[PDB]
Order: structure tokens, then C-alpha cells, then sequence
């Protein structure tokens, strides 16, 4: 982490960011990076409010609200001192991040602090002032989310094994309690430690920012190269450190078919490599007057898709007139693949009886409209609540269509 | 507006995303980077980027009526280029990065009848038959509930009156057949796109031909209809990111005779 | 309700509002609350204009205007007492609500008041003098129209 943080600070340019809540030791770590990058080949400069500590050797103005020199203001004046480095006290308002961010594209390093819970809530917190999402993109080298962590007395700590609950969030598993005692005073605790999640922003993290995938998207790719602030912790609780208790406390419907083993362009989870529906039609008629028996008309179950690897599959079957097993239109609730597939459309001895295909010179992507005759046919559909669970069984249609009776 | 003009002696090379080409087919952007003349920033000097705005008859009434800033704006934009498009051209050019203009600030469709040449401008789709729409269908007259047989459509297709008009016209007239034709589907880009629906048709007559026009077009337009005796449809799938997802997946069949192909 | 206000009043963070016209009795419930929290585990301190009455074991400074001492200047001198607890009299400008945002985002319970006629007005009047849509929603804990 101080490798990372060393390479990061010592970058001729770009913001880096550290965040956290209060009491969680930013300025301190803000100082320590200053404190290093001390040396008479750089000019460094801060605002602050206040200011913390004297650093020998860095300048260091703090805000004076009795002449109106504010952040802003304060940050604004030292552009014009020919600094190489910059320590902005925190970006509050959007006028203070507009010039840092300035400040970072027009070859200076910037420095500031965000009270945001999470690194991504730092990326986050830029959008939300009013930074376009990609200035934050180029300027941003990464984010430090930090915390603070009551160390445990070396004198009197208490060795246990964990439990199920405990080891799952990490072969005797030993970690270490609280207690209390004279030096111990009378707590388990004397002294702290910081635990940390360095975001740093590479090219990957440039399209997120850019484009916009959001904090999900971007939490999920964060996760996969960065460890979390968390696992930092429970590392310290390995080492013997801090205690668990300790880390814990500051820690439109979708609509698809399946032809028999023809395979579509799906992207969807549980439905891959099937057919995307766009629209869909079917109905039925009784000829049977009551105003004197008939007999039910079922028609062909008309559906649009795109084109798609099925489309001279299904043009095959039209031709050749070859029938498939088995073809299930599936409709779904809005949300994703968790939700309640609440239609399900099931036709057994399936024919192709019609395949219309075109397209313009507006279309990015071009559509066809298919037909599909059967000799039975099962429509089941799932009950919801008003909440969304599944009130009951699915209540079930099936008609012989070939026979002329229920199925 | 002012721009820092990236040092010559030492830019990065780039190809950019889509959100970045968005904003404006290898279409190389270059970068920062920073090194001994570089000194050690991405750039050293500077040049300007402009937007003239040049008050003419139809800005004199907006003006004078009180229009708009929005209003303006809209009628600016069809004339004049924006200070932003003026500093795109530059980062095309490879003087300033787009991190430094920033701060200061439909698939194409050919077709070939035989060796009839049309007037299309594409590279590598040259002289051919520029497409504006199509259809084309068939339907199965078997059902499952007791054979059939199918029944392939003639081909539609929209296209400006070019050179190829009167040649398809008298083929038409004629009622004489060429050896191929091959429709062309390809993504938006250009022409190093995929190609991912090419129908091949062979034994092709023009079955007919609808033309005309109005007081208000530009390129007057006409329709094209085209009856073969066999038919082959190559469709290539694509991956998330673009390239081509195995080999195209094929659909053949001899309408003349009834049978696969 | 009192369960529910006492659990607010004594978080560790965060501003807390009483809302309503004049002749409200805003004040009464504010003085009721900080005599709840009146420990001495907490340093309470309050900037009034003027001073309603004098609760003792809690810090009282008055607004003055002789010599330039205002709600604004006052509750950024409070800041600097190391306070657990801070009462604004109320939050007129943006210049104030800004201390008071900051104040709550670092570490302090805050409380004030707002003349507004609805709970969801003092979350829209703090709107309107200016601040960012977004601070309200990582501060506020709760609004009490009385």
C-alpha cells in the first residue's frame, strides 16, 4: 500500500483523493505524502482549515474567513506561485473541485480529501457536485479510503478460535479479544492503527468513469484488482493487531424463445443462446353460437426477433417443413434473471409455417417476423403478490390442438 | 480558447473508446506522457481554437426579434462550427490532446446486379447499387395439424435513380436474367466493419421496377424487386467487443428445383 | 415520538430540525432536548438570538451585534471548543447552513430550526438558500414540524 501510494504522489500530475469519515486520520496520511515528497527539487503548497501541523519546508496558507479567503480563493492564488504540488485542506463545493480539477490537467499534482464511506463514493461525490463524468476520468490517479482501528494491548489480549460465522469471513484459527487490565486501562485497547482500500485508476477504471457504468459495475471490476477496506482489516486481526469487533464497527419485460436445439443470440444469463422476442401475438376463436356446438380455431403464435444465427436455421425448417419437439416462449418481469419468469408459453410438435425478414437503411439493427404452427400447446403462467413473491402454483392451459381435446 | 500543444518529440499513440468516438477506421488520438524536453509535462507552447460566429440576414431577425440563447444556438449550429469541433479537428491532427479541448470547453448496405454498375461511393463496395431498404420472405404451407411446400418471395429493395436505372429496366423489359446477385448487410463504421448478412442470389430476373418523385426531394428514390431461382443466406455472429464469433452460419436452397443447396 | 426524537438527538452526528410558523414553541422542544442530553459525558454548546433562558451545565453564547458577532461568526467559534453537541438559534442564510452542514459531516450533532410551514419544507428550504441537493441527504437525520 506505500509503494503504491509513494508512485501515486510522486506523479508529475492528477488528483488523488483520500476519503472516510470523521476522525478517520486523513490529514495525518495527507501530511505523511507531503512529508515524503519534502525534498528542495519541488515547490509544495497547501490551503487548509485549519491548519493541522507545521511542515518545515512546505508553505502552508490557511483559510481566513475575515478577508474571504476561502478555499476557492486560497487554491486560486497558489496556481500562481508556480507550485508542483498542491494540498487543497477538502473539496467541498464544486467552484474548489472545478480548479483542482484545472489544476491537475494543467501539470500540477493535486491533493485533497472527500467525506465519502467509500473509495467509489470519492468518484461518486465528483459527479454529484457537478464535475462531467469524464474530467474526473483523466485527472484522477485513485482514492484512499480510510479508517482508524484500536490496536489491542500486547500485555492483555485473549486467544480464541473463532467460530463458522466468524471463519467465513476470513488449522487452528486463533484471533484475539479485548479484555481489560491496569496498563490496558481498564479497556481492551491502548493506541490506534490505520486500515486501508487504495483505488488506483488505471486504463479500465478510465471507460467506467467515462461512460458511466456506475457504482455497481464499478464496485464489482474495483473488487477484482484492489483488495476491500475490510480484507486489510481482517489481515490486522491475523496479525494480531486489532480485534473483529473493532473492523466490523468502522466497516419492460424480458421476453425469449427456444426452438427446439436452434440456437439464437441471448445475451441474458439464464436464457443464453436463445432467441431475443421483441413483440409477440396469439389468439384463438370459438365457433360455437349459443344463440341456438362449435369448435375452437387456434391460430399461429406470431413473434418478432432480430436477425440473428437462427434466422437460415428457422428459413430451413419453413423449407423443408421439418417439425421440432418443442418450443417455449418464456415472458419475464422487468428487473433481470432473478425475477418471476410469470408467462410461459410451451408448444410441442412445432412448425415454422412462415418467416417475413427485411430491413432500412435507418436500422442498426434489422428485424424479421416469424410464425410458428403447432399440435399442442401449454401456456403456464405464475401468480405475483403485491410485493412480488409467487401467491401459490402457476394455474396451468393445455389443449390438443391435432385431437381436439384438453391436454 | 487556448490549447497546450503536445510535444512532438514525445505523445503517446492511441486508438480511442466509444465514448471518445463519440465525440467526433484505425482513428489513433495521441496522449500527455512526459519526458526531458517534455519537461515533464505532456505538452510545451500552446495554440488557439476558435468558433466565428458571423452575424448574417437570418441573425440580424433573431437579434432583433429576441429569439434566444436556445433559439440562436439552434440556428448558429447549422452554420457555424462550434468552438469544441474547431479543437477536435486539431486532436485529429495530433497538436492537443482531447483531455485539453475538453477542460477549456446505421448499418450501410450494398448490392451487386451481375456486372451492372451503380454509383456508390464506398471503398470497397465500389460502383455498386447503394441500398436504402429492403424485404424479402417466405412462408411454409405444411401444418401439424392433420406436407406442404414453400413459398419463397421476390426480394424488395429501395434505391436512388443512378446509372444502373435503365439497365435494370431493360433487363426488366428484356425479361432476361443475370448469372448473381449479392445483397450486403454490414455494421456501422465503415468498411472495415463486419459483413454480417450477405444474400447471394443466382439466376436473377428484375421482376419489376417502381420509380418516380417529388417537388421536395433532393435524391429521388425507386423500388426494386427481384426474382431468382436459388438463394444463399451467410449470416457471421459477432462477440461483445466485435470480432467475428466463428464462421458465418449458412442457409441454401434451390427454389427452382425444391431442394437444399 | 419522544422515543424517536431521543434516539436522533443522541447519534453521534448529523443535523436535526424543528420546523413550524412563530409561536410555535420550537425553542421549548430544542431547550427539552438539549436538557435530555445534558450529561457529562457531552459538551454542549449553543449559539441563541437571544438566549431564551439559561440551562445549566450548558454553554450559552449570545448574538451580538456590537461587535459583529453573528450566527455565522458564532457557531465557527463554537467549532473550535472541541463540541459533541452543537444548537443553532436557526439557520437564516447559506453562510450559516454551510458551518452547520460541515459541522454535522465532521463529527457533530447539530441542531437548528427553519420557519417552515411543512417537515418536507425544511428539507426544501435548505434547498433554496443553496445547498447541494446531495448534503442534505448524507447529514439530515430527521425534521420535526410542531
Amino acid at each position: 500500500n506505500h509503494d503504491n501510494f509513494r508512485r501515486l504522489i510522486k506523479r508529475p500530475h492528477g488528483i488523488i483523493l483520500v476519503t472516510g469519515p470523521t476522525g478517520s486520520g486523513k490529514s495525518t496520511t495527507l501530511y505523511a505524502g507531503l512529508q515524503e515528497l519534502n525534498s528542495s527539487e519541488r515547490n509544495i503548497l497547501t490551503v487548509e482549515d485549519p491548519i493541522e501541523f507545521d511542515i518545515d519546508g512546505i508553505g502552508q496558507t490557511q483559510v481566513n474567513p475575515r478577508v474571504d479567503m476561502t478555499f476557492a480563493r486560497g487554491l486560486r492564488a497558489i496556481l500562481r506561485q508556480d507550485p508542483d504540488v498542491v494540498m487543497v485542506g477538502e473539496i467541498r463545493d464544486l467552484e474548489t473541485a472545478q480548479i483542482a480539477v484545472q489544476a491537475s490537467l494543467t501539470g500540477h499534482l493535486v491533493m485533497s480529501t472527500l467525506h465519502t464511506n467509500t473509495a467509489v463514493g470519492a468518484v461518486t461525490r465528483l459527479r454529484d457536485m457537478g464535475i462531467e463524468p469524464f474530467l474526473i476520468s483523466s485527472s484522477l490517479l485513485g482514492v484512499l479510503a480510510q479508517r482508524l482501528v484500536r490496536t489491542l494491548c500486547p500485555d492483555c489480549k485473549e486467544p480464541y478460535e473463532a467460530d463458522k460465522e466468524q471463519r467465513k469471513l476470513f488449522e487452528p484459527l486463533i484471533l484475539y479479544r479485548a479484555t481489560g487490565c491496569p496498563k490496558c486501562n481498564h479497556k481492551g485497547y491502548r493506541g490506534r492503527t490505520g486500515i486501508h482500500e487504495l483505488l488506483l485508476v488505471d486504463d479500465a477504471l478510465q471507460e467506467l468513469i467515462h461512460s458511466e457504468a456506475g457504482e455497481q459495475a464499478m464496485e464489482k471490476h474495483i473488487r477484482a484488482t484492489t483488495p476491500s477496506i475490510r480484507d486489510d482489516g481482517l489481515d490486522k486481526v491475523r496479525q494480531g493487531i486489532t480485534s473483529l469487533e473493532e473492523v466490523m464497527r468502522v466497516t419492460a419485460v424480458d421476453m425469449f424463445i427456444k426452438i427446439g436445439d436452434v440456437k439464437g443470440e441471448s445475451k441474458d444469463k439464464t436464457h443464453a443462446e436463445e432467441i431475443d422476442v421483441l413483440a409477440w401475438s396469439w389468439g384463438m376463436s370459438q365457433s360455437g353460437s349459443m344463440h341456438m356446438a362449435g369448435k375452437v380455431n387456434v391460430q399461429d403464435l406470431s413473434f418478432t426477433k432480430y436477425i440473428d444465427k437462427s434466422t437460415p436455421n428457422l428459413m430451413m425448417a419453413c423449407s423443408s417443413g421439418k417439425h421440432y419437439p418443442q418450443a417455449k416462449l418464456t415472458i419475464r418481469k422487468a428487473g433481470g434473471e432473478n425475477q418471476v419468469e410469470y408467462l410461459i408459453i410451451t408448444l410441442k410438435e412445432v412448425l415454422v409455417s412462415s418467416v417475413s425478414t427485411g430491413g432500412s437503411g435507418g436500422e442498426d439493427r434489422l428485424t424479421e417476423n416469424v410464425t410458428l404452427n403447432f399440435a399442442q400447446v401449454q401456456v403456464d403462467y405464475q401468480p405475483q403478490k403485491a410485493d412480488g413473491a409467487k401467491d401459490g402454483g402457476p394455474v396451468k392451459y393445455g389443449w390438443n390442438i391435432r385431437q381436439n381435446v384438453q391436454a
